[PDB]
């Protein structure tokens, strides 16, 4: 049939980034590409075509970490850079403190409560990031 | 207080970049990481420790086309390879063929009916991709 009208979801997509590849895509690109949901939206009208593509991508991390204060313990940094580190956290006063041993030095991190809000720092190297939270 | 317990939303983020650079996390997935959400949920017990991060991000583009088969007409390959082609579709039986003439060779697509599915295959050189679609 040559009718083609209709809602369409895709289930099935196979060598996507081989033909980005072909049109000279871009690696990143192409991660996101492959990624995503697609539905084409297709009104025709005999020979006359109007197509609506609609594409989704979606990102979606959950990160659990268990510890107790005072006992080193192995971590994977899966929702960041997945490497294995060796973290103690310990108190510094009313400030959470974490040391991160492994292939970065400067590595771990701070967290405190102040005026009801959560402030955590991480480093790494040179560089600190500065992250503050509100109760939901 | 040592009290960290809390459902903890995020609202403050500064030098993520550089934190996630100095641990070797490409561009591509920084820019991701930049734009999600995160909430972290203390459960704390004395030094008893679990905190659980979820970070999430949403994203969706449009690709709209109109054309009339056998009409030629132009199209800007916008979220592919943003290329301008000049795209002629005609049947061939009740298959839906479509030549984009351009800069890539053996450029085009084909697109037809087979029983309740439609199916899609793009070419770029020797690179060919299927995509199968349900009526949703």
């Amino acid at each position: 049939t040559r009718d083609q009208n209709g809602t369409w979801e895709m289930e099935s997509n196979e060598n996507f980034e081989g033909y980005m590849k072909a049109l000279d895509i871009d690696f990143c690109t192409r991660k996101i590409a492959v990624r995503c949901t697609q539905t084409k939206v297709i009104d025709q009208d005999g020979d006359n075509f109007k197509d609506k593509t609609t594409s989704t991508f979606r990102h979606h991390h959950n990160y659990d970490v268990d510890f107790t204060v005072g006992v080193e313990f192995d971590e994977y940094t899966k929702s960041l850079d997945n490497r294995h580190v060796k973290a103690l956290v310990t108190w510094e006063g009313d400030v959470l403190v974490c040391v991160q041993k492994g292939e970065k030095e400067n590595r771990g991190w701070k967290k405190w409560i102040e005026g009801d809000k959560l402030y955590l720092e991480l480093t790494c190297g040179d560089q600190v990031c500065r992250q503050v939270f509100k109760k939901k």
